């Protein structure tokens, strides 16, 4: 499937995406893109849209 990351960071902002075979797999991906960006703050997943956000 195709999962969505919405950076809310403070200084950092965007919208990735990855397929992923599951979304477990999709959301190590996505927590790998916000720490090598140096995002770090809250998760918080909405199952409707495949979309994870992070806010910091
Ligand atoms: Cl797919
Ligand atoms: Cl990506
Ligand atoms: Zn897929
Ligand atoms: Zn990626």
């Amino acid at each position: 499937m195709t999962y969505k990351l919405i950076l809310n960071g403070k200084t950092r902002k965007g919208v990735l995406t990855v397929e992923a075979v599951d979304a477990a797999t999709a959301e190590k991906h996505f927590k790998q893109h916000a720490n090598d960006l140096g995002v770090d703050g809250e998760w918080t997943y909405d199952d409707a849209t495949k979309t994870f956000t992070v806010t910091e």
